[PDB]
């Protein structure tokens, strides 16, 4: 089942797998066994990857193709994703700790993303303005912005990769990808999948390594035209600084969240409780769209919190390779400590622990119980800070206005969920809560047809959908004068 | 004809209310060296108040909660008031900026078009429905005004750039805190008056006048401005980006510098191209971010064309901006005047050949600079790379389409580009392969607000005008609704 | 308000010129039975002349060749003149139609919105670029005005429907030949004046007044009308369709009949729904294609709700359309008045009369009481056929599926209304009822931002919104190299 | 390699192959050997297929799926198309006569069409109007129109099918397909491909038979919500009548054409000559987008015509299974006579034959030479009538205005091609010639990213592109208060 020896990966620039010299040793967060050895690349490796990406972009080998040919590769990548689902998921689990059932289901979304991007490759379009007059023809062109840096986090290593890479590639952009050091394997597998899919060399390059070395060099890179960053708001701001200090590269930022899940008394309380438990426990709460702030109508608040407790206590925690396991390991020790500290702060600051609050001790790996706090004052740390763990903070409200104000009482704005059978309540919360991803009587549903992204400090730009493909294009307005010019100078 | 007897002292505009300043910036006509205006130097507390007003006006639904029809009504009425007040706006525009009155008036037409475009866009602003997701899953994408928008504008097209931003920002339901250039604040304050007369609710458009280093920097750093429209130098654009990172991650619509190529092919109408080239670098005395500052001309006609451009530049009517025949006006600021003259000196010092201009035009008053053409420009010279923001054209020769494109693309910028060729393939190749956000084919600086404008690379972020410019100040909200019965995660 | 001492004689409008009639239709106020207007009865030669003017105005670039900015300027100025002339348009609208003056005035607001929307759409009208086809292949999709557009409008919303078509057609650069309903031509000629005063070039908007038999049929058959907007009966729509096949294959934007459901759930705000149901069937005295003709109400509240509708339907102010308090005006034509009364007679097939059932006799004009039938069986005439009067047929249901099946049980599909606070019920009904215009917990509330049109036999194409501007454009794909 | 006995097909209803009772016997138009036996279905068969498509549409088995699931099937079908390329092309060649190389290359476009439709299935979207005020939310939904009839011609049996069916299927529409009786094989093969790709039963039904039996019943059917018709303008008009006389079904019409190819002196004349020869000789001119009217600048007209003559005479005519063969057989005897007649009419009316003008005698099928007439006067039959054969009518011009006026001098408006290195000429012609599919310095080059269709009598609606998927959706405006 688990690797007898950690799998040594290379990094990938210009279609060539490159042996590492220095390596990050990744142990399974769920099993405390060595699983992979990932090259710790240098800035020079990054430069070569950017150079390869630049070459692959400037020589027309990808952007010069018909959308049909880019779609062909992406549709083939999607097919290979299906064929390799189990292998990708196995390595995804090994490095991330998420359940194998979840990882497999994520691959389905990844396949949908590739198909969507393939479709979007063809539908990527600008405008014609044939309405400007007899001698004035206007158009708006879209063209791939060029070399796109892609930095991804460890919580959904492959999925977030597939929620970016295909959409970026679809327009004809080329990619330099730095996955999270702890979860680089499946990104390298995608590099192989893409190569097997017929992606030209240099179009998808993976420079593995640390955020401080490779990532920072990417965000500062003078020849990366745009960077998709998914990760903390803190490092996102560093990306922004780096863009300003380098080449003004565009940034597609997918940052933190402290997402509200607003539950009204007139919701299906059982459904909402399941969704709330799911919303904060999915990926063991290592989820930027996790519903970490329960905002429940006071009349059902205390019952509903308990409904969530019942739901959370039935969540199957265990070996992620158990197909029955529903939430897996905390991916990193730092995040594990962060979550535990936040639970400690929650207790210390006077919040009432309703369930969870501690580790799950399997003697191996790092697991944390789904945790629900109530009696949370908006000023508590667990109320404001992204815990990135299965830690739910519950807030009560009497009115729709209070619900949306609590929901909006955040620096973030990634996601929000509203549970109500009342169309007006649903639409009011949906329309007035500043979140880029909204779920009404659902959570974390919807495929790559729709753009995703955040308001406020949750990021810049949108990903997936046609939007996500357009996000990595530049808009070029073109005005053609066809009549004789009336001269400015006599 | 007649300058103000005493400089007109303006207020600033917060929450529908004109405010007396405490400290004032004294602005003299750059064309006349006469005091013309007196502008409040606002404080950060003023800025905070304006943001608070913009926030209030945004959150209380007085603007964003209206129907688009009501926002369109105000924008359309404002468009009407722009037409009615054209001469007055243009008068103050000329006074603070130095551009010719005829250009200033014609700029107002574009302003009217922008307000109409935005008024129309207000209604057409839309997201998506995904009715194709299955019986039990309904998806939509909403657009909504991002909220409080900071708007920082430069002095070169004070009113026009303002009107190329504010109505599109407003159209979605955003509220605005505006800092115009310190030296050209009047007409932005006039727009506040116009907008109020057009029925714009209080707090929706606020003007906090003052310096970019005080009010502007505080705007870019403001914890409660959700987005900042910045038009100005790439250098200050970078300050905005840092400031966004250091504050609230506000979105930035950046309209930055340019070093825009005008690619002239031998098979173009060379006389038309020469006129457009002369215009492209001389319009607004070259204080124009979309100015065609880099002539990229096919070597076979390069010398003929450069001479054609010189002949065109020599006839550009320089003079008193209130002369309706004046075609280029004063340099707006002394710093920019010195910068332009320095770049002309640097051009000569670096070995470029001056073909015409190269110096001031001395009227004994104000600051005028001759339309200036350099040839023998090497790509590494300062005038080849730095934006001079004056009427200084650098000429480069090419033999091949690829060379023209490589020269045209040889810049950190990517705001604008012009290609002159009757050959559809050359025109399309240059158009598609030169990294500029605004392309003109056999034209220059044409096309109204129907289309988005913006830059590639260091020329900015985002697009302005068109429906795009309205969408740029909206947030995209995906909404998935599950109907039917939830399949429970937990058993 | 004074009615005209002598009927106002109009001209028809060709190539920017007012044209004296030879023969005239004499129109009396349907509300006052006094002559109000005299309208030219034009010929095929007048029609051909207008089409030739519209052709000329289209081919010479005087309108389509302009920048969208200049078309927008005219439409915006037209919108301004509409506001200035609201009272005058509304007066003639009331005189020839019988709708209340208050309603006529509010319709003018929507007309202004339409002109503004059309002005905005003129600039935003766009196709696509396909810059993604490879370095050696560039693709575009151009939109261009289809050319000369015939516009046939009905008498129920003569000015409003005109403004819900004409500016959207004009926005793209199309030229128009308009035949309004013979009985309600005045305000269409007034728009011709408004458009001329707004700077519309000559020949871009031509009004050939007259009968559908002469002018309309000639429009639908015309070898040089590139597209025809028809708003009117499904029957005449089919005649337009036949005429298109038999002539030049002109495109048809058809806005046809309807038998629209208003689905009311017990969990709706029942008082609001009752008001909306009363409004939806009584607005314009039910002479409304988007009228909620079939109340589909949850059995658990059905007769209680029917009572609320009865109570509100009996409180609707019927009277002189010039009374600003009047909420329903006259039936516009005798034929329609007979039809509605006949349908009330047929209904009385055993349907239970709950309110109305008869005319309102103020002594003059033609008024019909807001009428509610219950115990309506799906096979009855009043259940299925469009009455085009203030005649509501009530049906009961227990399940969402039933409501949707009842709602969909029509050859039509113009409009639908669902009343429920339940989001699942609202979306299920909204998504599964085949109607082009849907209202959730509202009725007749959307402005011209959105396209309007029908499913099934309620029409072809959409009007209003940018879609409606696009409907009168041709799509031209362009591939280069 | 030729079939020993004609392949007897069934027709395809509700996922089941159905043995025919009456049969159309199809012989290879290129080889005059029996090739297929195709059910001549009845109107009852068609009713059954419609019922299945109605069933498959209403039970949510296709329209109720996520777009992802329809895309999955479409993408899988695209995969099966690639696997079955040779088999599809083989039967396509047998029944149509086109060269195997072209038939195989057409399948590439078919795959692109399925891929594009799969993509569009996911992107198919309407609008949200979140800008209508705090108390009014507006939406525009798109939804599959329902049961779509699909009637296709014999000139591109598989390609046109794949240029319609997947785009129609993409939205969730179900299909009843009648291919050309003479070329039904590969359409039945698509039904199988779609079944193997997991398409639910009843979503794609093929009722083979005649247009006058099966086709007319489709166009007249009371339960077909929209019909995609590709074929003659005459029959397109019959569909229009049938729609008016039945259920007001929407019509996507892809009708005739008389397409201009405007060649300027400043074009690459050899490139244009090759494109001109191809544009009229592709599919042996049995192509609605064929450039049948050469409109060439007088200054190079005769020089260019000679280049075209030289190009046409090198066009490899022969056995379509020869991979080197460039143009194949005339597909039907009626069309062969028609082409030959028009060549006769061309000579009889005084046009100067420069090349071709007769059959190519292989002792076997029906082949016609690429044919070029010059001195063609606008009143001649070959100038105006669609020949649907490899017969080029050449016209000369001096001015851009002339080229455009000649190009527009047709009742049709399907396609046009302009050849010029001059961007102004290219854009002027492109913008002013009323054709729905335009080629600049190319011919027949766009993939399915773009909509295709005609102006004027060349059809209604657009196909391919997201637009073509949208054409088979209904627009439903929704306003929520
Ligand atoms: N869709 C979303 O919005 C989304 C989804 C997932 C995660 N997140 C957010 O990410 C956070 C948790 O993930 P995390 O702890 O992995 O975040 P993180 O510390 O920001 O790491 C994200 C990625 O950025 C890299 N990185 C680190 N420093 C960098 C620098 N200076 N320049 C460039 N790249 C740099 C990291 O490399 P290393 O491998 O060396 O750390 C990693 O690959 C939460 O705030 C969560 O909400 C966002
Ligand atoms: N559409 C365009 O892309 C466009 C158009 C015009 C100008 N530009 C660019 O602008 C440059 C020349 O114009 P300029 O001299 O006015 O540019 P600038 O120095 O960047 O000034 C632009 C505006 O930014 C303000 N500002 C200055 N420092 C700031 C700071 N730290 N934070 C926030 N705002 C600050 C200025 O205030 P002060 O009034 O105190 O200077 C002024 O209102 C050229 O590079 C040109 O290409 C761009």
């Amino acid at each position: 089942s688990l690797p007898l020896k950690p799998r040594e990966f290379g990094f990938f620039i210009d279609g060539e797998w490159r042996a590492g010299k220095d390596f990050f040793d990744r142990s399974s967060p769920a099993h405390d066994v060595p699983v992979t050895r990932i090259p710790r690349c240098t800035r020079e490796d990054l430069d070569e990857a950017v150079a390869a990406a630049r070459r692959a972009f400037e020589n027309g080998s990808w952007a010069g193709l018909a959308a049909a040919d880019r779609a062909a590769v992406l549709l083939k990548a999607a097919g290979l994703l299906r064929e390799r689902r189990d292998d990708i998921a196995y390595w995804e689990v090994l490095e991330n700790g998420k359940p194998i059932s979840q990882a497999k289901g994520e691959i389905d979304h990844c396949i949908a993303c590739f198909e969507m991007a393939a479709g979007a490759a063809r539908m990527l379009h600008g405008d014609t303005f044939n309405n400007l007059g007899e001698g004035l023809f206007g158009m708006v062109l879209r063209e791939p912005i060029g070399v796109v840096g892609l930095i991804t986090p460890w919580n959904f290593p492959f999925m977030i990769l597939c929620e970016r890479a295909p959409f970026i590639l679809a327009s004809g952009c080329t990619l330099v990808v730095k996955p999270a050091e702890v979860t680089s394997a499946t990104t390298l597998l995608l590099a192989e999948i893409l190569a097997d899919a017929g992606l030209p060399k240099g179009v998808f390059n993976v420079v593995t390594g640390t955020g401080r070395t490779v990532g920072q060099a990417m965000t500062e890179h003078q020849d990366i035209d745009m960077l998709s960053f998914t990760g903390s708001t803190g490092v996102g701001k560093s990306c922004i600084h780096a863009a300003a200090d380098s080449n003004l590269k565009k940034l597609g930022l997918e940052l933190g969240g402290k997402n509200p899940i607003v539950v009204f008394a007139d919701s299906n309380l059982e459904d909402a409780a399941d969704a709330v438990a799911f919303g904060i426990s999915f990926n063991t709460g290592q989820c930027a769209v996790s519903s970490s702030r329960l905002i429940v109508e006071r009349s059902v608040a205390e019952k509903f919190e308990r409904l969530v407790v019942a739901k959370m206590e039935k969540i199957r925690v265990g070996d992620p390779f158990d197909p029955e396991t529903q939430i897996g390991a905390i991916t990193t020790e730092a995040q594990n400590k962060t979550i535990l500290d936040y639970i400690a702060k929650g207790k210390a600051e006077g919040a009432k622990l309703l369930c969870g609050g501690g580790i799950v001790d399997f003697g191996k790996g790092q697991y944390i119980q789904p945790t629900l706090f109530t009696d949370v004052k908006p000023s508590m740390g667990i109320a404001r800070d992204e815990i990135f763990g299965p830690v739910l903070a519950s807030f009560h409200f009497d009115t729709v206005d209070e619900a949306i104000a609590i929901a909006n009482d955040t620096v973030y704005g990634l996601a929000a969920s509203v549970w109500s059978k009342d169309i007006d309540k649903a639409l009011a919360v949906t329309r007035r809560v500043r979140a880029g991803r909204f779920w009404v009587n659902t959570i974390m549903s919807g495929g790559p047809e729709t753009p995703l992204g955040g308001f406020k400090q949750s990021g810049w730009g949108r990903e997936a959908g046609l939007y996500g493909v357009e996000e990595y294009t530049q808009i070029k307005s073109v005005h053609i004068e066809t009549g004789k010019r009336s001269h400015w100078i006599s």
